[PDB]
Formats: C-alpha cells, sequence, structure tokens
C-alpha cells in the first residue's frame, strides 16, 4: 500500500472549491492509501502570525477535516509541532542543503530567516513517513524536486535510509473557479468575498453567492468551458456536491433556463453547508477533539521516531545504545 | 544561584591548555553555580563529519569531562541531540531572525546551509535553561549579542519568556601558550604536534614535549612574559597542574637552572596524565557511562521542556491542553 502525505496550512478556512477539488476525494482514497494529514503550525510561523489567531485556526482546520469525513482510524491527522521528529530531521537535512540552493527556492526589519530555511523542513515532513506520493500542484514542483535531491544526497553520502516521493493526487476532483471571475481559480483569500464560498460561510450567505455568480442572463444548461465559463463553473459545483454525472445534469435540465438551475444549486449549497457545519460545530466544541488529535500525534510519533533514529545513526549523532 | 551553560564541540580532544584554562576551574565552580555542559553534536554536523568519528568523539568528550571531575550530580552533562527542545526552540528563534542578520554572522557543491543557520540554534542551547552566564571568549561576542537581541525580540513581540545571558567565566584559569610558539595560544589542531600536549597524548610523549619546548638554553626561574615567554609559559603550566603559587615556584627554584626545572615539570606532566588517563579509560570502557549520560539527558529534558512549552504558548503553536 502506498503512503500519501499532505501538509495543511493553518492560515485560512478551506473553500468549497478546496472541498470538491481535494477534501472530498481524500474521504475516498483514505481507504486505498496510507494517508497522513499534517497541520503545519511550524511552517505557519515563518510568516507573521497573531498567536491567538494561530491556535484557533489550528483547531478549526482539524475540525474541518473531521467534518469532511477524514477518519482518524483510517488516516493520521495531527499537528506538526507535537511530533519532534519534524524539526529533528529538518535540521539534519538543512546541514546537507546549500545556501545557493535555498536562495533559488525563494525566487521561483529585513527578510525573516524562516522564509529561506523552511524547504528542508518541508522535505522532512514528507520523508519521515516513507511517503510515496504528495497531492500537490505546479507551484510545489521545485519543493518536491529539492526533497528528491536531498533524499539522494543523504542516501549517497551516508547510507540508504530515505525514500523519494512523487507528486500525485490519486483521484483528481473538479476544478472550481472564482464565482465572479470564472477564469481564475477560487481562493479563500480573495479581496472580493463574492468570489468564493467558504466552508464556514453562513448557509444563507452562500446561496446568495450562487445567485450573484457572473453568468449570461439565460441559456442552456450545457457544459462548455471556453464559451460559457460562468454556467459551466456552476455545473462543476453542482456535480461536485451531488456526485451527479455532468451529462446527467444536462439531461435533467433539458429545456430549463438559468433561473431554475441557479435556484436549485443555491439550495443544494445551502443544504450541504447546513449538514457540514453541524458536524464541524460538534467536533469543534467537543472534548473528544483533543483525544482525537492526541491519538493522531501518537500514531505519527511512532512512525517518524524510527525514521529519525535511522537518520541519526547514519550521520553519527547521539549514542549507540 | 546563577545558571552557567557551556557548549562542547565533539571535534577534537582538549589539550592541557584547555584543562588549565577552563576544565579544572569547572570542577570548582560546579559547587557555586548551576552548570550545564552540553556536547553539541547537532552543531558538529554543520561541518563535514565522518559519522563513525563523530560518535566516537562524543563518547570521548563525555569521558574526558568526567575524568576531569565534572560531577554528574552537581552539574548536568548531556548530549545535545538527545534533548529535542534544542531544535524546537532553534526553529522558533530562526523565524524571528533576519537573513541579513545571519549573513553578517558568517563574516565576523556550495556553502552548507548549516553554517548560515546554526547561530539561532546556539541561542536556543543557552536560553532553554534560563542561563545567566556563558564562559566563552572574544570570538563568541557576536553570537551572544545575537542571543541577547533574539531574547529581546521574542519577549517584545510575544511576552516575557526568556532570559538574557552574559559572557562570564567565574574563575579564570591560566592562559597556556603553544610550546614552540610562545606568543600563540595552545590549540588541539596545530600542524606542529610539538606545540600542544593533548590530554590523551601518551604520558611519555608529553614529557618529551616539555623538553622540546622552545626556551633559552639557561636562565633564572622567574615569571616574565614580555622578555622570556618560553620559560614563563612553562611556569604557568607548572602552576596550573600543581596549584603552587607562582611566587612560591620562583622561591623553590631560586639558584636553579632550566635543566632542573624542566626535568621536574616533565615528570609532573607525565604523572598528571597517568592518573588522568586511568580515570578516562575506566569511564570510557564502562557500561555506567551510558547510565551517566542517560541521567544527564533526563535532567536537561525536564528543564528545557518547560521553557519550550512557554515559548510555544507565546507563539500560538500546538494546542491548549
Ligand atoms: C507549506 C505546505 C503547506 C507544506 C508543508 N509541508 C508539506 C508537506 C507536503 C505538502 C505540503 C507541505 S503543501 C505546502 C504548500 O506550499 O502548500
Ligand atoms: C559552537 C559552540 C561550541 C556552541 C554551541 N552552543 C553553545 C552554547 C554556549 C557556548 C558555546 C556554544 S561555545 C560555541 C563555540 O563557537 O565554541
Amino acid at each position: 500500500m502506498e503512503t500519501l502525505f499532505s501538509g495543511i496550512q493553518p492560515s485560512g478556512i478551506p473553500t468549497i472549491g478546496n472541498y470538491i477539488g481535494a477534501l472530498k476525494q481524500f474521504v475516498d482514497v483514505q481507504n486505498d492509501y496510507d494517508c497522513y494529514f499534517c497541520i503545519v503550525d511550524q511552517h505557519a510561523i515563518t510568516m507573521p502570525q497573531d498567536r491567538l489567531k494561530l491556535r484557533k485556526q489550528t483547531r478549526q482546520l482539524a475540525a474541518i477535516y473531521l467534518a469532511s469525513g477524514i477518519d482518524p482510524d483510517k488516516a493520521t491527522l495531527f499537528i506538526q509541532s507535537e511530533v519532534p521528529a519534524h524539526v529533528q530531521a529538518g535540521w539534519m537535512l538543512t546541514t546537507i542543503a546549500s545556501v545557493g540552493e535555498l536562495e533559488r527556492m525563494t525566487q521561483y526589519e529585513g527578510i525573516p530567516a524562516g522564509l529561506l530555511t523552511y524547504p528542508p523542513l518541508m522535505a522532512a515532513d514528507i520523508v519521515l513517513y516513507n511517503t510515496n506520493i504528495v497531492p500537490v500542484g505546479d507551484d510545489q514542483k521545485q519543493h518536491i524536486e529539492l526533497t528528491r535531491n536531498l533524499v539522494d544526497r543523504f542516501n549517497s553520502r551516508y547510507n540508504d535510509v530515505l525514500v523519494k516521493p512523487e507528486i500525485r493526487m490519486p483521484k483528481v476532483g473538479g476544478r472550481v473557479m472564482s464565482l465572479q471571475d470564472p477564469t481564475r481559480k477560487m481562493s479563500k483569500s480573495d479581496d472580493n468575498a463574492k468570489n468564493f464560498i467558504s466552508l464556514l460561510d453562513e448557509p444563507n450567505v452562500a446561496a446568495k453567492k450562487i445567485k450573484s455568480a457572473v453568468t449570461d442572463s439565460d441559456g442552456i444548461i450545457k457544459f462548455d468551458r471556453d464559451n460559457k465559463p460562468g454556467i459551466t463553473n456552476l455545473i462543476s459545483i453542482y456535480a461536485g456536491l451531488t456526485d451527479m454525472p455532468i451529462k446527467d445534469i444536462e439531461a435533467k435540465y433539458e429545456g430549463e433556463g438559468y433561473g431554475k438551475f441557479k435556484g436549485d444549486l443555491a439550495e443544494i449549497v445551502k443544504a450541504f453547508l447546513v449538514e457540514f457545519q453541524e458536524k464541524y460545530e460538534s467536533f469543534y466544541n467537543s472534548d473528544k477533539l483533543d483525544d482525537i488529535l492526541d491519538q493522531g500525534r501518537d500514531k505519527a510519533h511512532k512512525v517518524s521516531f524510527k525514521t529519525v533514529k535511522k537518520m541519526e545513526k547514519a550521520m553519527g549523532l547521539g549514542r549507540k545504545r
């Protein structure tokens, strides 16, 4: 069985685009892959953070993943700073990186040193768990390339300890675009709040954003990205939250206009968010949340401990006991 | 009671100059100060290391400190990599340093990244234990200045957690010079082996280096650095290993020439090394050594754990449990 590792930034609420694109797919592939979902608070502080905002956001991300159906027995969901192996192996890999290498990553009071030196900590996050695949995109290519090069350098200079990972998302979900800029991907940090639907938007506010989505005044319910990216995007959201095949949405709305379709979807979005937020609140306001994250932390520690110890032996750190 | 923290590089055997200058003084001040002696293997690998040489050298340093009289109940003697707090707090401080700051420290395949980013790990080594004094010299001034500036930055941006340290050696020992270059300090890594006496030199080889020390052919046994740095250096070694006051060495050899004095000192050096190496071998070949270092590690962990947790709370890492 292949191991998958995904890092999660506690710096913002996922959108429904993030839920359709990735999160809902993870609920399925956690049966077929050995999955690690790591809330990376030690990467978050490379950027300026309000310390209270950060602890709140960490809890929120954990409750959002659990509300999505990430199962803490099938998968390992944990907070990066609670597993010491990450900074232990982050330091080991830093000593074999070069400064020039790191400065080139930057390109692709003064500048915080964390922004130069986090990539080896990212590499450590991944290799500690013998990861085979990482579900990321184009703008992480150079980071995974550094990871693979560090694994080669470590295995070459010391001895075979670490495994090289690959960029692969096992089941690609739909791509959801900005609701009022259909050519741009949806983002949680848009200056135009009408562009995205947050998983924690009020369910009434979300249905309004479906209605305010930028489209023609009327038309056919047909999937056609190049000519009608507005209605097509909404069709993608419809498919993403109902699992109804696209051709079957088309035939269902044959002879219907935009008003009927957008009314129906605004209601689907409202219902999805009502059910989702009920689960989110119960996890987020529960005492079991801390129990869940404790067990996640212990699962990760047991695996990454063995990897760290093999690295230390290969570099001559510590003692032979 | 003030806390003292000293870092020890496992990269070479201390000389008798290091024993007279510092180590023998630590055997006394460990009664009056709360002392930490940390073998910094995670700093050693910022430079290229043979991994077997490194694990051997770590054990050797620990046995040399114990053979000197560093008492594991009075003081805390431990290996840096066995206490996770050091890289945990090293990462926290790195995020508040600036790149420019770090590059300026450097000045005072390509260049290993560890050489740029170790100073915040040095700062962490010190502040984890609420250290008041560090027994270092001129070439560490900029490192302690960075440490003090980081403590100010952390306390200012988050809240009061950390303590600022000062450069202070409580009881300065004699300064021992190179035996065949009396104007230069003695160093374990001289290309001229006759310049230094290693604590693990064969006791017969050491007495020969006393005889080959560069001095006048004859003279008075008088302490006079500016005119007779050769004989004066040997007088300093005599005082350092016998504790006999210098004026009392002078009166003892009144009316004696160099031959009698150098004969006597070569025998004193030989005897000191015979007794010292017997203790060193028994610690180094013993199973209790691992027990000693285990207890040292547990002592340090209990103290630095509380500091790390206070830092994490102040930055918003982790959870409130
Ligand atoms: C910073 C980030 C969240 C991260 C830290 N550690 C990782 C391990 C695997 C995948 C990723 C990460 S994604 C990456 C990103 O830039 O989005
Ligand atoms: C690298 C070194 C051995 C070190 C690491 N961490 C420290 C904490 C206090 C004092 C020191 C150190 S001395 C310092 C040196 O350059 O000699």
